[PDB]
């Protein structure tokens, strides 16, 4: 609430941003401050103009988009009419000829192995620990802990150890292992032991023994090869470890002494910056990066109090080999970091360069040059550094988010260039995974992905923010169908074959991930083991988790579908067509009676009030809100997105009005306060919700929802915040 700025060149950056860059973030690096500082200044100088032309480049194709819609009310609907225009206004670009990546130095977890990628809040120093430790985790605990196995005739949790639910966890898990890991011959279920002899496994049954079918998914082992303490072994690409002691609580009422199955599950974590994080200035921002520096030191750690204990990141795991010797497999999730897309600014740094009277500097360009060089200490195993590292090929991975076309994506791919000459790193170390989830990206995607051939690590249908995009983009053409009738339109099915097969097309099966998006149902875990099995299926190596309980339950799928041979059988395959993509999700007429309008509108107002009462009073970017049916959903700026364009396209075409929605807000207000009344630090928004900040905030989203460019809420909500932070203070 002091401003404090120090001048570097055209910059003034706040002093605490600068402290932290220059104090936490730069020793090690052998990066001279003043160089660094006088290279931030230029590259912020040298982009920002570009950055300001795609932005007002994406305000001119919308403004076009809106006035076709306009002339065109009472004419039919006419695809070929529509193509043409995009293509004539230059929306719709020509696809280049068929090419492969290049992309190279990057590492096994992304290349070749296909599983669970894990996000998490950067902000969140408890939880981003985690997060990094996920890579390995106990099955037995995902599946006594969610409802996976139900809890009835008996089998409740508790806080301690029922036995009549540990014994369904232990059956389940007895059938994976028969299912992934077969014996020849025999079930786990009889095994009464387990031995390591002429370097293969033996396990013993009752009164005799078996080899596993395929001895090659032996991989380690702990203890002494006569009584193994552990057995590790791999099934597509992912371990497997079962641990044996007689002596401990499981184990010893467990046939053969196994006492829990440990999952390889989170191979990779993005540590979020985006849009699961609120960080409007340079008090959060510097909180985040020092996070993510403590991350790429080793040395984050946090106090836990559950009794009270010091979390810290996991040593790398060792075993003894199957024939002798030591085997070392990574102990964490190898970390991309998802910086801030294109859009916005943030003061802590403001500029005077060229005309700028003190303009807020834009976050994306900031992100790039700071989580860079915090990078740097991810890739070094020194005192200097921490001896804990990242990429062991020597890469930096970076996800970017929001792009529009292929142009903004050469521009994400100048701009890390651009940061690697000011940070002494060789050109091509900053890596890019690029989400698909605008409708420009999706339409021009095999040029999107040839502007970095050299850079791109994965592809990701990022499906919430691409159906706020969706809605948005044919804001004027009508009202669109209720949020949750989007899963079965023509344009979704399409666009996430699309991002297959365009990136199939382009080398990726061994070189980088195809991905898929979040399951958002964080307790229906029973629900996501049943039915998020359909993206490795569909050829994704990898696909978004909430939790590391949801990560080690996703893993089994992995383990159920060969993804890289789904791959091999895809390839070649032109599965969607154009005109596809471009079929607008409208409404037919006479669509919704009075009961599903309400429905809808109390819906997208209850998990709306829900994520932005938390967002606007705590500063927290990510909530678990119940919705109108009482599941309880992970909401994030994308699902925002979509809650708040949606109505205020049903308020554009007439379906509600705006006393209709701000009656809904009223209704649905208490309701989230009840909600939240457990929480000693709520502050309810009613009944005086114009005194609420948080209110103002969610009736700003919906009621001037059709005026925020693409329907990014990240303006309203970051205005509201520091509204809400000056007035705290
Ligand atoms: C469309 C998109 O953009 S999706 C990508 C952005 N989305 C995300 O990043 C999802 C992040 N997930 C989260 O923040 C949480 O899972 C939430 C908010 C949904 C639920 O968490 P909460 O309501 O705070 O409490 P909950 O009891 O369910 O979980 C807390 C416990 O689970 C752990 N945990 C929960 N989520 C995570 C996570 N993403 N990563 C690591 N650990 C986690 C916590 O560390 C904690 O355990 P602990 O006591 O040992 O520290
Ligand atoms: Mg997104």
């Amino acid at each position: 609430h002091m401003t404090d700025r120090v001048s570097a060149g055209n910059l003034r950056v706040a002093r605490v941003l600068y402290d932290f860059v220059n104090n936490e973030a730069l020793p090690g690096t052998d990066i001279d401050q003043d160089s660094f500082w006088a290279g931030v200044d230029k590259v912020v100088t040298d982009l920002t103009p570009q950055n300001q032309d795609l932005l007002k480049t994406r305000d001119d194709l919308q403004a076009q988009i809106d006035k076709w819609h306009r002339h065109r009310v009472i004419e039919p609907l006419d695809p070929q009419a529509y193509r043409e225009f995009l293509t004539e206004i230059g929306y719709l670009l020509p696809a280049p000829e068929d090419f492969t990546i290049t992309t190279s130095g990057v590492d096994d977890e992304i290349t070749t192995t296909a599983g669970p990628q894990l996000v998490v809040p950067i902000l969140n120093a408890r939880f981003a620990l985690n997060a990094a430790n996920a890579r390995w985790g106990s099955l037995y605990d995902a599946l006594y802990g969610t409802d996976v196995i139900s809890e009835s005739d008996g089998a409740e949790k508790g806080r301690g150890y029922n036995k009549v639910r540990g014994d369904k966890v232990i059956a389940y898990a007895r059938q994976f292992l028969d299912d992934s890991v077969p014996l020849a011959g025999a079930s786990y279920t009889d095994a009464t032991g387990f031995k390591v002899e002429d370097g293969q496994l033996v396990v013993s049954l009752a009164d005799t023994s078996a080899a596993l079918a395929d001895p090659g998914q032996f991989a380690g082992y702990t203890g002494t090869a006569e009584n193994p303490k552990s057995i590790l072994l791999a099934n597509h690409g992912l371990h497997i470890e079962i641990l044996i002691d007689p002596e401990s609580q499981i184990g010893a009422t467990d046939g053969a002494g196994v006492k829990d199955v440990i999952l390889e599950s989170a191979i990779t974590t993005i540590m979020d910056f985006e849009d699961s994080v609120a960080a409007v200035d340079a008090d959060d921002k510097v909180l985040g990066y020092r996070n993510w520096l403590g991350l790429n030191r080793g040395d984050l750690s946090e106090d836990v109090t559950k009794k009270t204990f010091t979390r810290v990141l996991n040593t790398d795991r060792t075993y003894t080999a199957p024939h002798g010797g030591e085997l070392t497999l990574p102990g964490r999730s190898l970390l991309f970091v998802r910086n801030v897309g294109h859009l916005m600014t943030n003061d802590a740094i403001v500029s005077d360069a060229e005309g700028a009277e003190g303009a807020p500097v834009f976050e994306g360009i900031m992100d790039a040059l700071f989580t860079g060089l915090i990078a740097i200490h991810g890739l070094r195993s020194t005192d200097a550094n921490g001896l804990l590292t990242n990429s062991r090929t020597g890469s930096i991975y970076i996800v970017k988010p929001k792009m529009h076309g292929p142009a903004e994506v050469a521009f994400t791919c100048e701009l890390f260039s651009r940061v690697e000459d000011v940070l002494g790193l060789p050109q091509g170390t900053m890596k890019v995974g690029i989400m698909d989830e605008e409708r420009r990206t999706t339409l021009n995607l095999k040029a999107c992905i040839k502007a970095a051939a050299d850079r791109v690590v994965f592809i990701n249908t990022g499906f919430l923010d691409r159906t706020g995009d969706e809605i948005h983009t044919s804001m004027e053409a009508g009202p669109m169908i209720r949020k949750g009738a989007m899963k079965n339109t023509a344009w979704i099915k399409a666009y996430e074959d699309a991002n297959v097969d365009t990136g199939l097309a382009a080398g990726f099966s061994g070189k980088a991930q195809i991905g898929k998006g979040m399951w958002a149902m964080t307790e229906l875990m029973a629900d996501m083991v049943e039915q998020k099995i359909a993206q490795p299926k569909a050829g994704a190596t990898t696909a978004w988790v909430p939790s590391p309980t949801a990560a080690t339950l996703h893993a089994m799928h992995y383990h159920k579908v060969d993804v890289f041979a789904v791959q091999k059988e895809l390839q070649g395959k032109t599965r969607t067509s154009v005109d596809e993509l471009l079929t607008i999700p409208l409404a037919k007429e006479l669509a919704w009676a009075p009961e599903e309008i309400r429905e809808e509108v109390d819906n997208n107002c209850q998990s709306i009030l829900g994520y932005v009462v938390r967002w606007i009073d705590q500063g927290v970017g990510c909530s678990k809100v119940p919705d109108i049916h009482n599941v309880a959903l992970m909401e994030d700026r994308a699902t925002l997105r979509i809650s708040s364009q949606l109505l205020a396209n049903w308020l554009r075409h007439g379906v509600i009005t705006s006393e209709d929605a701000r009656a809904s807000l009223e209704r649905m207000a208490p309701l989230v306060d009840k909600q939240n009344a457990g929480d000693p630090e709520y502050h309810a928004m009613a009944p005086n919700f114009d005194d609420s900040i948080a209110f103002l905030a969610a009736q700003d989203l919906i009621l001037s929802g059709a005026q925020q460019p693409n329907g990014y809420t990240e303006p309203i909500l970051h205005r509201r915040r520091r509204e809400l932070k000056a007035r705290a203070g």
